[PDB]
Formats: structure tokens, sequence, C-alpha cells
């Protein structure tokens, strides 16, 4: 019933640069297995637990984020789903604890080193110490996305990453099969370290902002004398290839003599090597699928023809061309025949051999394409990321003036916004935002406006902005912006607004570089041309940087709108008969309408002490689910994805059924999903099915304490079920079933989790209850300081540590930085008097529950909380008067009592 805080210790996690995936098709190989040293662990720099853990990542780790995870604090890596971490002391999906079994085992231990085996072939997931055979294996996991070899550490640990064959060498000989490689790259760039999914990275000049990353990785890792005398010229252009190359006629095969065999005349040519040709003419003639007499004849030099008999010579009309796109089509052509010849060599030849392979080799193919085109001419025939600065930092009246400088030139805009900026909606898009993008060359505001010019590469931008004649003027390389129709960049007649913030956004891969004016010599430009006029930089002196607010790309659940376009709920209040319910109403009948739709109450469900854990999904009338009665925590969410269906549909009921956890749901139309959140939150298109399992089997060596895992039940759908082609009305209800009660006396879901009107049996609906329903982009705070992270195969030093403090939820179980709350104004007032309340309780010389809040609020939180000097202000003031008050107070009233009475002994000190 109250928001708990506590300092937490910054975590982030490093990548080399490796893509692992098997899935239909063609794949490389499967078998991959890597080793990790560490020759030291730091003992504690800080009152918290060091922690270093080594695994995969798959797809979405969201491990970066030096931020408020799910767990207490951060997270990083097999604390998700999606990530499969190993430190020692648990095996770490989904953020369970589960033991592993090793002997004389220290979990930190220096010149240690770690194995691991990926095995895409079997669905386990193999992990090698010395000695330790691992109880359990993973099963049942997603094989979409690329595996990576990851590692997440905290601060003050050195850690050695060996390199494979090439390099690295292992205390452990590998199993035989997983070849140790490092695999290449189709741009055979190479390999290095890196951190996964950085927004900011370092710069020369102060930090440097990018874009998100481009994860395109998912990918595998009449004429017939006209054909005729293509296939005789096909045969007289490899002979002539051979001719102009170093390549001498001879019978024998010799490639350090550069000896040809299949070299003969056509009406002797060989019968499957001709029609070999004759076929690659037939495959280039359906690849295409859209006179002889003046045709010329070349020489031939006698340098040419040394000892074959067939001397070819080309049709010498080598001298005009039509198009080199039609040659790109050809050398795409050559790319799926590669393709053919890779499917071959995977299905029919299991050969491994080096249309992506490399640049240079398309390039090669694309030149000696072998004049094809002459000859027949010869013939005749996610999301973008924005970053802006906090609402505190709005400004009314002045000249304000920031620069920017772009590394690369992509799809970036620049402008002024709004106080108030709506997420997930482009810039320039309504009115909000006054926007330029100059890769188009448009001004973005009410729809796009053709004006100015494109960028260069490292080019500066200068925004200017004026109040009292109200105009904002843009600069690039020290010039005023022209628009097509004339004056010199002017916004007429804008709003003073609320307020004025600058705003920025970036596409995927893209850096950039910017400056507020913060130190006035590092400024380029603006030396002149922004003095005088009145104008100022937006920041002469504030002593430290500005906050820089940015966008997540994160599903976070958050309460639904009052007034959505054309999503509405309803309450409907019980009657003397029926149960009451929430109903949802989607209106908006013709023009726009709706896409999908998920969504959950905002309550949640411990289950007892595991003690049964059999929520059977659907109970109607003898469900065939049966969900599984596993899960000892399991926080269960009432939850429902109803996908896209018109009219009236959705209506959430409360009915005990004297099963002490029952629910229901009756629609009229088609059907949806009725299922179980469980703290996931995953939005995708495949809402049918493809839900993160990852389950494990945690025995004992011998397949002995075994019965394998649930993978929690947060995916509880039935979809279309029980059902027939006849639809017509009223798809029934599902109860949600749950962990019964001793009671029977002759019981709903709100009887439950309530904190009392537990025994109570008539159902109700509080206030609190309702329905959040899903959005994907939030608004988050950026660090003002982030986590520090190249021989004998690159080897990383944490250093110095970072602290945190942290803010956690208790039912959503999601943790906060303290400093977001400057931005919330609600849960700030809530925490103001919940300070309130704690120094009136142990206000007047109460000790006992001083020694309580002592023990719910510890002294290093309050001293560290002392100097912070980036909290609001009434919490800081808040946190003295709390320190002042559960310690010292009554001392300071005893002396205040005490200072009035001067008693004066004899002492020959007092004497003196």
């Amino acid at each position: 019933l109250l928001l708990q805080t506590n300092l937490i210790n910054y975590v982030t996690s490093i990548r080399p640069n490796i893509f692992v995936g098997r899935a239909e098709g063609s794949t490389q190989y499967g078998k991959w297995y890597f080793e990790v040293m560490v020759d030291e662990v730091v003992p504690f720099l800080t009152a918290q637990a060091t922690h270093l853990r080594v695994g995969w990542a798959l797809t979405e780790g969201y491990s970066p984020y030096p931020g408020g995870g799910e767990g207490w604090g951060g997270n990083g890596v097999g604390d998700d789903l999606y990530s499969y971490g190993f430190d020692g002391l648990h095996l770490w999906t989904g953020h369970v604890a589960r033991p592993v079994t090793s002997p004389g085992q220290h979990l930190l231990a220096p010149e240690d080193v770690v194995s691991c085996c990926l095995d895409l072939s079997v669905p386990s997931i193999s992990f090698r110490i010395n000695g330790c055979p691992v109880q359990g294996v993973f099963e049942a996991f997603n094989l979409d996305g690329l595996f990576f070899p990851v590692v997440s550490f905290s601060a003050g640990v050195k850690v050695r990453f060996l390199l494979g064959g090439r390099h690295g060498e292992f205390k452990f000989l590998p199993p035989p099969g997983y070849a140790p490689c490092h695999e290449a790259v189709l741009p055979r760039e190479r390999l290095r370290l890196e951190p996964i999914k950085e927004y900011r990275r370092e710069g020369p000049r102060g930090p440097h902002l990018v874009g998100p990353s481009r994860c395109l990785s998912h990918t595998d890792f009449h004429l017939e004398r006209i054909r005729e005398k293509l296939a005789e010229n096909i045969h007289e252009l490899w002979a002539l290839t051979r001719i102009e190359q170093g390549w001498t006629y001879g019978p024998v095969r010799d490639d350090n003599k550069r000896l040809h065999p299949c070299l003969v005349n056509f009406h002797s040519l060989p019968e499957p090597e001709r029609n070999y040709n004759l076929q690659m003419s037939g495959e280039t003639l359906k690849t295409l699928l859209a006179a002889e007499d003046n045709l010329k004849k070349t020489k031939l030099p006698k340098t040419y023809m040394m000892s074959n008999g067939y001397k070819p010579a080309p049709l010498d009309l080598s001298h005009v061309r039509l198009t080199p796109a039609q040659t790109t089509l050809v050398d795409r052509l050559a790319e799926n025949g590669h393709n053919v010849w890779a499917r071959d060599r995977v299905a029919q030849g299991w050969s491994y051999s080096a249309r992506l392979l490399d640049e240079a080799t398309k390039r090669s193919n694309r030149d000696s394409l072998c004049q094809a085109v002459r000859t027949l001419l010869g013939y005749g025939y996610d999301r973008v990321r924005i970053f802006r600065a906090e609402k505190s930092y709005t400004v009314q009246s002045g000249r304000w003036y920031f620069e920017f400088e772009a590394v690369t030139t992509g799809e970036m805009r620049v402008g002024w916004a709004r106080p108030e900026l709506r997420p997930d909606v482009e810039l320039g898009a309504d009115e909000l935002a006054y926007v330029f993008n100059g890769h188009r060359g448009q001004r973005w505001h009410l729809g796009s406006e053709p004006f100015g010019r494109p960028w260069q590469s490292g080019d500066v931008v200068g925004c200017m902005i004026d109040l009292t004649e109200n105009t904002i003027i843009f600069t690039l390389n020290g010039e005023v912006l022209m628009s097509d129709s004339g004056s010199e960049t002017a916004f007429r007649e804008i709003e003073i607004g609320d307020g004025f913030l600058p705003v920025c956004s970036l596409g995927p891969g893209q850096v950039g570089h910017l400056n507020l004016g913060q130190d006035v010599s590092s400024l380029r430009f603006f030396a002149i041309c922004g003095l005088q006029e009145g104008f100022e930089p937006f920041a002469i002196n504030m002593q430290r940087p500005v906050t820089t607010w940015f966008s997540k790309s994160l599903p976070q659940f958050e309460p639904v709108p009052p007034e959505h376009p054309h999503y509405e709920v309803a309450r409907m209040d019980g009657t003397v008969d029926t149960p009451p319910c929430l109903r949802l109403a989607h209106r908006t009948w013709g023009s726009q309408n709706s896409l999908v739709e998920m969504l959950f109450l905002r309550l949640s469900l411990p289950v007892q002490f595991t003690t049964t854990y059999y929520y059977s999904v659907r109970v109607f009338a003898g469900q065939e689910p049966s969900c599984v009665w596993v899960g000892w925590v399991t926080p269960d969410y009432h939850q429902h994805d109803m996908n896209f269906d018109l009219s009236k549909v959705r209506a959430v009921t409360v009915t005990m059924g004297d099963e002490q956890g029952n629910v229901h749901s009756s629609l009229k139309c088609x059907x949806x999903x009725x299922x179980x959140x469980x703290x996931x939150x995953x939005a995708x298109x495949x809402x049918x099915x493809x839900x993160x399992x990852x389950x494990x089997x945690x025995x004992x060596x011998x397949x002995x304490x075994x019965x394998x895992x649930x993978x929690x039940x947060x995916x509880x759908x039935x979809x279309x079920x029980x059902x027939x082609x006849x639809x017509x009305x009223x798809x029934x209800x599902x109860x949600x079933x749950x962990x019964x009660x001793x009671x029977x006396e002759l019981m709903p879901l709100s009887a439950a989790m309530f904190l009392s009107e537990r025994k109570n049996p008539a159902p109700q609906c509080p206030p609190r209850l309702e329905v959040q329903m899903l959005m994907p982009v939030s608004w988050s705070r950026m660090p003002n300081h982030f986590l520090q992270v190249e021989r004998l195969g690159w080897a990383v030093q944490c250093q110095d540590p970072l602290t945190m403090m942290a803010l956690h939820i208790p039912e959503e179980n999601r943790c906060m930085d303290i400093l977001e709350l400057s931005e919330r104004l609600d849960l700030q007032r809530f925490h103001s008097h919940t300070l309130r309340l704690y120094r009136a309780v142990c206000a007047l010389g109460n000790n006992r529950v001083a020694h309580a809040l002592c023990s719910h609020v510890d002294q290093a939180q309050l001293l560290h909380a002392l100097e912070d000097a980036h909290l609001p202000g009434p919490l800081r003031a808040g946190y003295y008067d709390l320190l002042i008050s559960i310690h010292l107070e009554s001392a300071c009233r005893s002396r205040r009592s005490m200072l009035s009475e001067y008693i004066v002994p004899l002492t020959p000190e007092t004497r003196a």
C-alpha cells in the first residue's frame, strides 16, 4: 500500500558481433561453442552485490537500458525470457532463481573460464564448467532471430573473451562438430566489441546521439535460333576467355600449368557440357521474360591461339550500350543462380563453401557477366527517436539559439515544440511541433512545404528564436535559409503558448551532436551572426548539463484515456439479476476504424505460500487445455486480446460461481482471446500464437529431480476452439479459474486479492478496478552519467562504479528512476504526503517507531539523497526533515529545555 525506494547498482552488457541462427533452408551450421575467462572479481566497491553473467541474448534483450526494470533495480542477461544467463548460483530466465549443483563453487573466482555450446539442432542449450554437468537445459525456445554471445557486468570487473580457433586457447576441448570460428559476415567487417543497442556513444566533443539499429540481420546467414547461336557463342566465349587469360589449353588437368581440358570444337563439344551451355542459355532466357549477315567478325591475335584447333571470335559490334540497370537485373539473376547452387549444396551436396557472400565478389560477377547484353545488341533485340528537454526548461520570452552537427546525412528533423508533446506522432504532423527536415528539403507544420536546401556531410545548423515579434529563423553554414516564395525564414504570427522546447528527431542509423550553448568557446559558429539583435544562447550559465528526456520504444500498459477517438469503456452496475460488468464500445462506424487491441485489468493475484496453481483456463464445460499446475510466484492479471471486431463486443463480468475465483465475458459477434497476463507485455502481429516459453527441467545430472517447467502462464489463450461455422449470436463465457477456498456454505474474483472482503460472498466493483490497454511508446529520462566499459582477444576493464536510486511500484512490479518524479507530479505529491505521514507518526518521542522507520528507510538512502541536487525540491526538504525528526529532534528538545538553567560548579578550570 506504499511505494518503496532503495539504492541499486547499475549493470551493463556488451557484445561480440556474432550472428548465429537456425531456420528453414540453408543455415550456417548451428553448432557453436564459446568460452569466456575472468581474471579477477572486485570485492565490493559499494554496498551491493557484484554481478557478472554470461549467456545468449536472442532478440530484444532490453538489457542496455540504464534504469528501472521489472526486477528490483537494473537487469542484465537472463532476467527476461528472451535472454538466457548463467553466473553459477542459479539458471536465470524470466527473473527466476532455482539453484544449480556445482562442486565447491564460489560464484566469482579469479582466472576462471566458463564454456557454453549453442546446440541449435536439439532444443537443449549446453553450459560447461569444470566437473559440473548442468541439471537443467532450456527447452521449447523460439528460434526466431539471431543468437548472440552477450556478457553482463557490474563495475570493477576485468574480463577476457576468447576469440576462437585463430587466437583463443580453450582449456576444455570442444565436443566434436562444434567448430568454433568467427563465421564472418556479408559486409566482411572485422570482428569488434560493441555495446548492444547503444542510444548514446562517446565522442570527441561531448556525447554523440545515434538512432535505432537497422536490425535487418534476420535474413539467412525465332528465339530458338538465337538460343543455339548463344550456346555456340558461350562455348566460344569460354574458350576465348581461356585464350585471353593465362590459361593455355592442355588435355591433362593442371591449374599450376593453367591447363584447361574442356576446349574442343563446337561440333566435337562434350555432350554434357554442351547441354550445360544450352541449359544456362535457357535459364538466362527464362530470367529475362521481358541480322546475322550484318554483324561483324572480330580478329584473333597470334598469341591468343597457341595449341587449340577451335579459334573463337566475338561479334565485332562492341561500341554501343543500352542501360546498366539491365546489367543489375542480370546480376540479380546470377544471384538467384548462386542461391540455387547454395540450395543444391545445402539439401543435395552437403557442402560448406564461402547472394550475401561479399560485395567485392558480387561486383566481380557483375563485370564478368561476359558481354551478354553486348552480344544481344550485336544480334539486335523501429520507430524514429525523439530527443527533447524537460518541461521545467520551457521558456516564455527571450531570444534563444542552439546548434546541431550532423555526422551522417540521413532522415533527421530539427525544430521547436510545445511543452506537451504527444508521443508516437511524427514531428510536424500536427500543430504541436514546428520542425524542419532538410533531407527532402521541407518545413513541416500541418503538412510539408518545400523550403531550404539539402545538407552536405558535416555541416552545422543553428536555430534562432525571437518572441517580441514572434519569429523563428533557421541558419545553415552561417547563411540564412531561403524559402521558394521568399523571406528570410519567417514564421508569421506564432502564438506565445505555454512554452517552447527544442526537439530533434533521428531516424535509424544516423549520428548527430547537439549543442545548447553551455560553453561559448565550444561554439564553432554564432560568434558574430548571433551577437547583436538581442539574441542569446539557450543557457549561458546553468552549471550542469540539461536533462535530455528521450522517447523509449517498449510496450508498457497505461490506463485508457477518458476520451479516445473510437474506444470507450462503460461501467454496468449490478441489478437484482446478473452481476455487474465492464463493457467495451468502439463506435465510429465508417471512415476510420480499429486494427488490433489487447487490454488487461489494473490489479494482480498472488498465490498462497504453489499450493495448487491449477488455473484451468476457461472451464465452461470440461475444458480440454487443463492448464499446468505450476509456478510458485505467478502474479496473474485478468487479461484479454480482443483483436478487431465491429459493434458492441467484450463485457467482462464478475460472478462468484462458488469458485472463490471466477469471472465472465459474454460477447455477441465473433471471437477473441481471453488469456492471463503475468508481467510480460509483448505486442505482436502474430497474436494467434508465437509466445515466449523457454522452459527448463532443472534435474539432478541423471534426470532424477526433473519435472519440466511450465514456462509461466502468460499464454492462457484458447482462440476459436469450441465453436462452429454457424456463429450466430452469444458465444457464451469463460470462468477464469484459480485456487479455490474453503467455503461452500450452500467466491467472486473481486473477493480475491483486494485486502479484505475475501469473506464477503457478494460481488462488487470497487472504483480501483479498471481496464488499461497497451501503449507501445513511452517517455523516459536519460541518465546524467553512464557506466564505462584491446589485446589477447580483447578485454574490458569496468573500473569506477555508479549507483542509482530506485522507486518500485508494488502492484505493477516495476522500478522507476526517482528523478522522473519531477515530470509526474502526482506520485511526487503522494510521496511527499507519505514522507509527511512518516514524520507525523514518529513525531514526539516515539523511538520504537523511529527504529521501525529506520528499518523501513535506510540511513544510506538519506545520506545519498542529501547531496543529490537533482531532486524536485519538495522531496529534498522532506528527506531533510525526516532525517532531522527520526534521530536528532529529541536530544535537541532535551538540550533546549536544559539550556535555560545556569548551574555552575567550582573547579580550577572554572576559576580560570
